[PDB]
């Protein structure tokens, strides 16, 4: 019981939101034919909630807790914690898990944990009869029962190394990557591992190799012990002393890496924090020699490790210590979609097309132009709209016209429909965005819509060849006021400044103003009836926008008709009037304005009678 | 050349939106290493526009036209039309394509085309020196050059039958499915087909078998002819007469299916419209015998077809008529995502979870309950909300309470924020949906949100044990008016009917009204200050909804707190008040109401000074 | 991060805003408005782009949704 670290009933917490590691653990549980997942909960310090993962092809939900005590109280059956905290958090989180009465094993994955912190974790573990695997390890595994996080990599590797079923080998290493290579070596030269553990490469581990070797010595299922050490520190001398004191009776295969060291400078610090021979005793040579002399099976080099494994396994087969079992059913999990797509195994059709922007690359593109080029060239807001809406690099006069229109339509006081609705929502204590959309949703045929109608009606008259008099006459016959014509106060003698600013700019800077010249002929006729029948702001924008497009030269008659039809002009009004809408919402917020209720006397209540509401 | 039907430069129109058939054609062009796609445009009678498909792993755009004359004028280089119109439209569309000067070949896929219509198409084709393949065919193909729609199925089948490069065999059949089996037979017993055509199984085809056999006889690339006929009609007698008149000098393999017919009743009509032997001459026996006597290579049965093809191919090799080909590079296209997913080759994680409804199955489910069960049980609107919002089968008093609240809050006149904004949006000529949202976006802390506040504040006071006096006192100290308390006109002597209707129903029908009992103790205290400090409608809803949830018994204290926090109660107000909002919007539409502008005298303009707007 | 932080620096550079005035600007969501105004441009752009392309009605793919209906027992009131 004490010798068993993990079994098929082991339940664990995964500390840290490591979705791939979580999936790897579940995938192993599935291929091992486990009744339940090996994970009771995830500990996510940023967030409590749920996490969805696969159980084969079936999706399951795992609970997710902010703290170790909250998870432990909810899942007391979970006695293992897989700790993916960084080297900056590994100590505090391991110490907290070790203080929990229900947790027995903590696997510390982080590399770069101080030696002092590891010694304090190791001593805390020993005092409380608990186990710390790591720091700086992948963990380990019990074949066919449980895996620590990423131990033994892909499901393909688990299958190829026959890790879904136990063997007779008890394995322990310092290196994590070499633990996976060893799983492959051992499966090819024996019935495979029963259990494998990497203690990490730190000078002061949470648990020494001997701790695990002593558990393998007590386990009846294990008939063979195999270990892979390295230069630096005196850990392997605990094994050699135990081997000498007859504490390890099972045959032990042993190899210590770092035979390169005497050929190279004495100053060379190797990969693992603890891989540096300070004394001669700490060298790979002194260790391998002391292992040979203690009665362990030591190969000539790492190349003949598997062969020594093969020799020791064959000896157990002859003596009958190990019996030859039947290969269980080879398990199967479908390929992950993202792998199939990344390798080009599959092709997947796109649902959407996007021709205006691309955030996929090294740099954001607006209509194929890099954002840094848009800004280095001072294209301005008008230029950015040219790219994103018309897919054009507009000339300077066109981009400035767009920016002029935005300033001119920014606001027209609080009384208009849009500003009025935005103010009411703001007075109802709504946030800026809700209040803005409440205002924007009034923009249509009567508020902002005369821009499109003027562009539409004037373009058609001028195109179809109608003389201004004929257009004025036709519209009067149909009983339709000309869109873009008329003002309540402004007239020929008293002009609207917004109009004059727009017209003076186009006359001075537009290459062509053909629709404007026609519009001004129509205006001479309407002002001959009533002086206030001037070309208003909405008319001016729609008409000059057709002239801007005709001046660009890159738009056909059809393209221009499409621009009017699709409501690009309603968008320009919406974008500009957003400024004043946001302004009015914020203004009511600064003023601390109260809830609005329309005055009762401004409403004529005209209820239908009892007779009027009857069905007959 | 006249004998060539299709080559590697053939461009086509696909009449009918057959996305899979379009993809199949493009996939063949890709594996054949074609420079350009074999499709110039799609003809879609419902819609003009674009269609996106794959070119290997690269996505391309195909133009899409509403009519045949419009497509023909845009793409005059396209001389083939693949017609996927139904049997009800096949004639009119084929006739229109044949009248186009640029179209030479029309493949009619539809089954069930009248014999008169086919006769008229065939005669029209012969008069204009054009070709009609079909009706009731898949089409045919020139190996390594062009495929008609779905001819030869999957890309796996195209690869397995080596159809990506030509052979020496000129193939013609009546059957479409047997054309694909023949492609497989021939590839296994020769260098494969050069070209293959299925004329369809109709009694009066657009083109007879001999038309295609004569083309193969003129083509230098073809050294071998193979055909598969069937009983009924005298089509095969055109071949036998041409074989007798030495018009077919190339060796011809021939088999006529329908040898079963004399053993069965004379009344039996087989699959294909033309597969019924009216006379003895029309039988498979009379046809196979006349073929043998004419000098064709006729097998003993269909089983020996491949063997006959192998014999004729080998004879051409001995005489050096056929030269040995070197097998070109085997082409490769990735599997379609949907195939990989459907076969379980891949597993794909879902982005969303849905726990409230399911439209995937045989029948729509609301919280796992079939819609027909929801309606057969008369669960009502309140029951439907119970399922979709609370995931509960609510008791009758709870579901009726939800429906009562909806009626009570349906409207409160046009003057309130929500109705007021919807009316302004409707007066601006906006559609119902825009106008509705303009009004709904005012719903929050001051309009509708006193419901959620009354539930929250009263629940907390009553939970934490605060005596009503202590709650009234605490709120006064903080300077916070009690949410759900107070009315402008209604008082103790003159009550709000909406409140009275809600309180009376809860008192009479709720199992428990603990929070209402508390609220009434609070109300006695507030009305002791000012008579108008009554429990208002918003307070009533919030409080009674906590009591409803406590009466259900299936909600914990936490679940209830979650309901208050998530704003379920704002949703209920939104749902019910949408009725009156939609009502107001429609009312302004019926009245023909004009654009609203807020009166200028109702606004105090308080502009900052020049000094106030300066930055220091 | 860059926009929020530099906007506080812009206001401190103007000199006409007190610490309180600046806190009010952050509190009232002026910065959400600036984002809304700017991102409107690309939103209008994408809407018009789908209109030019003649894009069809979207329906989210069925396989991207995990349907997890509660049981008959789970929906009961007691
Ligand atoms: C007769 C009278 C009522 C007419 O009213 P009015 O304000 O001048 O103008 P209307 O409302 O008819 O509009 C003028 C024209 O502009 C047109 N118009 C209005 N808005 C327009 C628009 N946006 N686009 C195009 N045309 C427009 C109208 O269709 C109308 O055209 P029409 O004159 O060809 O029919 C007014 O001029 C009057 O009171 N005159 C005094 C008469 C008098 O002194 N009599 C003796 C008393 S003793
Ligand atoms: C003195 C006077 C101005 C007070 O005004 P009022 O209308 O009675 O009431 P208030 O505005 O103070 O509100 C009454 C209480 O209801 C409370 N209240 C209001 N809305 C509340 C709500 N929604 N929930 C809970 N408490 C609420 C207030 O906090 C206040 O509490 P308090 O009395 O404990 O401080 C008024 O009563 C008056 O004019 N009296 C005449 C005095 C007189 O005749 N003098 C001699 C003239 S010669």
């Amino acid at each position: 019981k004490d010798y068993v670290l993990f079994d098929i009933n082991t339940k664990a917490f995964v500390y840290g939101y490591q979705t791939n590691a979580i999936q790897r653990m579940l995938d192993f549980d599935y291929v091992c034919k486990r009744s339940s997942p090996s994970i009771s909960a995830i500990i996510n310090p940023s967030r409590a909630g749920i996490h969805k993962a696969f159980w084969g092809t079936k999706e399951i939900i795992l609970p997710m807790y902010k703290t170790i005590p909250l998870a432990a109280l909810a899942y007391p059956e979970a006695d293992v914690m897989v700790n993916f905290a960084s080297h900056r958090s590994a100590f505090e989180t391991t110490m907290e898990a070790l203080k929990e009465d229900t947790i027995r094993i903590v696997a510390v994955i982080a590399e770069g944990v101080p030696e002092r912190q590891s010694r304090v974790m190791a001593a805390t573990a020993r005092k409380l009869d608990k186990i710390v695997i790591g720091p700086a390890t992948v963990g380990g595994m019990t074949a066919g029962a449980f895996r620590i996080g990423n131990t033994a990599g892909t499901i393909e590797n688990i299958i190829a190394s026959k890790l879904y079923r136990p063997g007779c080998v008890g394995f322990v290493s310092k290196s994590g990557g070499m633990l996976n290579e060893a799983f492959n070596i051992i499966s090819r030269n024996s019935d495979g591992i029963y259990e494998g553990v990497a203690i990490g490469g730190d000078r002061y581990p949470g648990s020494n190799m001997l701790d695990h070797i002593l558990r393998y010595e007590r386990n009846p299922a294990i008939k063979m012990i195999a270990c892979l050490g390295e230069l630096g520190g005196e850990d392997e001398y605990m094994i050699i002393q135990a081997l000498k004191e007859k504490k390890i009776t099972k045959p032990l295969v042993a190899w210590v890496t770092g035979t390169c060291s005497p050929y190279l400078p004495a100053s060379v610090q190797f990969g693992h924090a603890g891989a540096k021979a300070n004394t001669e005793k700490e060298t790979a040579q002194a260790k391998n020699d002391a292992f040979r002399q203690a009665g362990a099976y030591v190969p000539r080099s790492f190349d003949d490790y598997g062969e020594m494994v093969r020799q020791v396994y064959d000896m157990l087969l002859t003596r009958g210590i190990v019996q030859k079992f039947d290969e269980p059913e080879v398990p199967r999990i479908p390929t992950d979609y993202s792998k199939a797509l990344a390798t080009g195994d599959i092709r997947k059709p796109t649902t959407f097309i996007c021709t205006i922007s691309d955030d996929s690359g090294e740099e954001l593109l607006y209509a194929g132009k890099k954002l840094s080029d848009v800004l280095d060239r001072k294209m301005g807001i008008g230029g950015v709209i040219g790219l994103l809406w018309f897919k054009k690099e507009l000339p300077e006069y066109a981009a400035h016209f767009i920016e002029l229109v935005i300033q001119i339509v920014a606001d027209h006081g609080p009384a208009v429909s849009g500003a009025h609705n935005a103010i009411v929502a703001s007075c109802a204590g709504k946030d800026l965005i809700s209040s803005l959309c409440s205002g924007l949703l009034t923009i249509g045929p009567r508020f902002g819509g005369a821009i499109d109608d003027a562009a539409r009606e004037f373009k058609r008259a001028q195109e179809t060849g109608l003389a201004p008099e004929q257009f004025v006459g036709e519209m009067k016959k149909k009983g339709i006021n000309i869109p873009g014509i008329g003002h309540k106060i402004k007239s020929v003698k008293n002009p609207d400044k917004r109009v004059q600013l727009l017209i003076s700019y186009a006359r001075a800077n537009f290459p062509s103003t053909e629709l404007l010249n026609y519009a001004l002929q129509v205006e001479e006729l309407t002002t001959a009836k009533k002086g206030n029948l001037i070309l208003n702001v909405d008319g001016c924008i729609g008409i000059l926008f057709i002239d801007l497009m005709s001046s660009c030269g890159a738009f056909s008659k059809e393209e221009i008709d499409e621009v009017v039809r699709l409501g690009y002009l309603n968008g320009l009004f919406a974008l500009g009037r957003s400024i004043g809408l946001i302004g009015h919402i914020l203004d009511q917020k600064r003023l601390g304005s109260r809830l609005y209720r329309h005055p009762a006397e401004d409403i004529a209540y005209m209820m239908p009678s009892e007779e009027e509401i009857q069905c007959k």
